[PDB]
Protein backbone atom coordinates (compact mmCIF):
# COMPACT_ATOMS: atom_id res chain seq x y z
CA UNK A 1 0.00 0.00 0.00
CA UNK A 2 2.61 2.71 0.96
CA UNK A 3 3.89 2.47 -2.73
CA UNK A 4 1.32 5.40 -3.40
CA UNK A 5 1.25 7.84 -0.18
CA UNK A 6 -2.06 10.00 -1.93
CA UNK A 7 -4.52 7.20 -1.12
CA UNK A 8 -2.93 6.72 2.47
CA UNK A 9 -3.29 10.34 2.93
CA UNK A 10 -6.99 10.34 1.82
CA UNK A 11 -8.05 7.32 4.25
CA UNK A 12 -5.98 9.05 6.58
CA UNK A 13 -7.70 12.22 6.28
CA UNK A 14 -11.24 10.53 5.91
CA UNK A 15 -10.99 8.63 9.53
CA UNK A 16 -8.78 11.43 11.15
CA UNK A 17 -11.88 14.06 10.56
CA UNK A 18 -15.01 12.10 10.14
CA UNK A 19 -16.14 10.24 13.70
CA UNK A 20 -18.38 7.40 12.64
CA UNK A 21 -19.69 6.51 8.78
CA UNK A 22 -17.55 7.97 6.76
CA UNK A 23 -15.13 7.15 9.77
CA UNK A 24 -15.39 3.45 8.49
CA UNK A 25 -12.01 2.75 6.44
CA UNK A 26 -12.44 1.18 3.12
CA UNK A 27 -9.22 -0.71 2.56
CA UNK A 28 -9.87 -3.25 5.22
CA UNK A 29 -7.25 -3.45 7.85
CA UNK A 30 -5.66 -6.79 8.72
CA UNK A 31 -7.83 -7.80 11.65
CA UNK A 32 -10.78 -6.63 9.55
CA UNK A 33 -9.71 -9.06 6.95
CA UNK A 34 -8.98 -12.12 9.37
CA UNK A 35 -12.16 -11.93 10.41
CA UNK A 36 -14.05 -11.05 6.89
CA UNK A 37 -15.79 -14.45 5.96
CA UNK A 38 -18.05 -15.92 3.33
CA UNK A 39 -21.37 -16.58 5.42
CA UNK A 40 -20.97 -12.75 6.52
CA UNK A 41 -20.62 -11.36 3.01
CA UNK A 42 -24.08 -13.60 2.29
CA UNK A 43 -25.48 -11.97 5.37
CA UNK A 44 -24.32 -8.27 4.57
CA UNK A 45 -25.47 -8.44 1.04
CA UNK A 46 -28.87 -10.10 1.70
CA UNK A 47 -29.64 -7.19 4.17
CA UNK A 48 -28.17 -4.37 1.89
CA UNK A 49 -28.36 -5.33 -1.70
CA UNK A 50 -32.44 -4.44 -1.74
CA UNK A 51 -35.17 -3.48 -4.39
CA UNK A 52 -35.53 0.39 -3.10
CA UNK A 53 -31.80 0.82 -3.53
CA UNK A 54 -30.72 -0.25 -6.72
CA UNK A 55 -30.39 1.61 -10.24
CA UNK A 56 -29.76 -0.32 -13.43
CA UNK A 57 -28.42 2.10 -16.03
CA UNK A 58 -27.50 1.42 -19.84
CA UNK A 59 -25.57 3.94 -21.82
CA UNK A 60 -26.69 2.75 -25.46
CA UNK A 61 -29.26 0.48 -25.48
CA UNK A 62 -33.24 1.05 -26.41
CA UNK A 63 -35.27 1.48 -23.51
CA UNK A 64 -38.34 -0.60 -24.15
CA UNK A 65 -35.14 -3.81 -24.74
CA UNK A 66 -33.49 -3.47 -21.72
CA UNK A 67 -36.81 -3.04 -19.24
CA UNK A 68 -38.58 -6.12 -21.36
CA UNK A 69 -35.28 -8.30 -20.63
CA UNK A 70 -35.06 -6.83 -17.15
CA UNK A 71 -38.64 -6.46 -15.53
CA UNK A 72 -38.82 -10.51 -15.66
CA UNK A 73 -35.22 -10.94 -13.17
CA UNK A 74 -35.89 -7.92 -11.00
CA UNK A 75 -39.34 -7.48 -10.34
CA UNK A 76 -40.19 -9.60 -7.73
CA UNK A 77 -37.50 -8.63 -5.22
CA UNK A 78 -39.18 -8.32 -1.81
CA UNK A 79 -39.91 -4.32 -1.18
CA UNK A 80 -38.09 -3.76 1.78
CA UNK A 81 -38.37 0.11 3.83
CA UNK A 82 -35.02 1.40 3.13
CA UNK A 83 -33.38 1.63 6.37
CA UNK A 84 -31.82 4.85 7.11
CA UNK A 85 -28.62 6.44 6.36
CA UNK A 86 -25.89 6.69 8.96
CA UNK A 87 -24.71 10.09 10.19
CA UNK A 88 -21.28 11.71 10.75
CA UNK A 89 -19.70 14.39 12.65
CA UNK A 90 -16.99 16.22 11.02
CA UNK A 91 -14.79 17.31 13.79
CA UNK A 92 -11.34 15.61 13.59
CA UNK A 93 -7.91 16.85 14.17
CA UNK A 94 -4.62 15.04 13.11
CA UNK A 95 -3.39 11.54 11.91
CA UNK A 96 0.11 10.96 11.74
CA UNK A 97 2.35 8.03 10.82
CA UNK A 98 6.03 7.60 10.05
CA UNK A 99 7.24 5.50 7.40
CA UNK A 100 10.64 5.83 5.03
CA UNK A 101 12.92 8.68 5.07
CA UNK B 1 10.92 -5.09 19.75
CA UNK B 2 6.89 -4.76 19.49
CA UNK B 3 6.54 -7.58 22.35
CA UNK B 4 7.35 -5.02 25.18
CA UNK B 5 5.22 -1.83 24.43
CA UNK B 6 6.88 -0.66 28.26
CA UNK B 7 10.35 0.06 26.45
CA UNK B 8 8.82 1.57 23.68
CA UNK B 9 6.37 4.17 25.51
CA UNK B 10 9.32 5.11 27.51
CA UNK B 11 11.27 5.88 23.93
CA UNK B 12 8.39 7.65 22.29
CA UNK B 13 7.95 9.60 25.13
CA UNK B 14 11.95 10.52 25.08
CA UNK B 15 11.62 10.92 21.45
CA UNK B 16 8.59 13.25 21.12
CA UNK B 17 9.01 15.23 24.20
CA UNK B 18 13.12 16.26 24.20
CA UNK B 19 14.24 18.05 21.40
CA UNK B 20 18.31 17.34 20.30
CA UNK B 21 20.70 15.46 22.38
CA UNK B 22 18.06 13.62 24.61
CA UNK B 23 15.49 12.77 21.48
CA UNK B 24 18.54 10.64 19.39
CA UNK B 25 17.39 7.40 19.70
CA UNK B 26 18.58 4.55 21.87
CA UNK B 27 17.58 1.72 19.35
CA UNK B 28 19.22 2.15 16.20
CA UNK B 29 16.37 2.56 13.62
CA UNK B 30 16.81 0.46 10.19
CA UNK B 31 18.13 3.37 8.20
CA UNK B 32 20.75 3.81 10.72
CA UNK B 33 21.30 0.17 11.24
CA UNK B 34 21.69 -0.19 7.25
CA UNK B 35 24.18 2.50 7.04
CA UNK B 36 26.22 1.82 10.07
CA UNK B 37 30.08 0.86 9.57
CA UNK B 38 32.87 -0.86 11.31
CA UNK B 39 35.00 2.61 10.30
CA UNK B 40 31.93 4.38 11.29
CA UNK B 41 31.86 3.02 14.99
CA UNK B 42 35.76 3.14 14.85
CA UNK B 43 36.21 6.87 14.30
CA UNK B 44 33.18 7.39 16.82
CA UNK B 45 35.19 5.39 19.68
CA UNK B 46 38.41 7.15 18.99
CA UNK B 47 36.67 10.22 19.30
CA UNK B 48 34.71 10.15 22.23
CA UNK B 49 36.60 8.13 24.56
CA UNK B 50 39.64 9.77 25.94
CA UNK B 51 40.84 9.89 29.10
CA UNK B 52 38.84 12.24 31.41
CA UNK B 53 36.04 10.00 30.25
CA UNK B 54 37.25 6.48 32.12
CA UNK B 55 36.74 5.90 35.41
CA UNK B 56 38.05 2.31 36.34
CA UNK B 57 35.67 1.42 39.06
CA UNK B 58 36.11 -1.84 40.85
CA UNK B 59 34.51 -3.59 44.35
CA UNK B 60 36.17 -5.95 46.75
CA UNK B 61 39.73 -5.25 44.65
CA UNK B 62 42.95 -3.87 46.80
CA UNK B 63 43.51 -0.20 45.52
CA UNK B 64 47.37 -0.56 45.67
CA UNK B 65 47.07 -3.63 43.13
CA UNK B 66 44.52 -2.38 41.48
CA UNK B 67 46.25 0.73 40.09
CA UNK B 68 49.88 -0.49 39.88
CA UNK B 69 48.22 -2.83 37.31
CA UNK B 70 45.95 -0.30 35.94
CA UNK B 71 48.78 2.47 35.89
CA UNK B 72 51.05 0.66 32.52
CA UNK B 73 47.65 0.14 31.07
CA UNK B 74 46.15 3.90 30.93
CA UNK B 75 48.57 6.57 32.05
CA UNK B 76 49.73 6.47 28.32
CA UNK B 77 46.18 8.05 26.67
CA UNK B 78 46.19 11.24 25.43
CA UNK B 79 44.97 13.98 27.47
CA UNK B 80 41.99 15.31 25.10
CA UNK B 81 40.17 17.98 27.01
CA UNK B 82 36.01 17.32 27.50
CA UNK B 83 34.51 18.37 24.91
CA UNK B 84 31.17 21.03 25.12
CA UNK B 85 28.29 18.87 26.68
CA UNK B 86 25.64 17.96 24.41
CA UNK B 87 22.45 20.68 24.81
CA UNK B 88 19.32 19.89 24.64
CA UNK B 89 15.65 21.36 25.43
CA UNK B 90 12.54 19.84 26.38
CA UNK B 91 9.25 20.77 24.85
CA UNK B 92 5.59 19.23 24.75
CA UNK B 93 4.86 16.32 22.58
CA UNK B 94 2.68 13.73 21.33
CA UNK B 95 3.55 10.45 20.27
CA UNK B 96 1.44 7.84 18.88
CA UNK B 97 1.57 4.60 17.14
CA UNK B 98 -1.25 2.49 15.98
CA UNK B 99 -0.46 -1.48 15.95
CA UNK B 100 -1.90 -4.66 16.30
CA UNK B 101 -2.68 -5.69 20.50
Amino acid sequence: LSNNPQGLLLEAIHSAGYSGALAYPLLAPEAALNRLDGPSLEEFVAENYTAPRMVLAAAGVEHEELVSIAEPLLSDLPNVPRPDEPKSVYVGGDFRRHGES
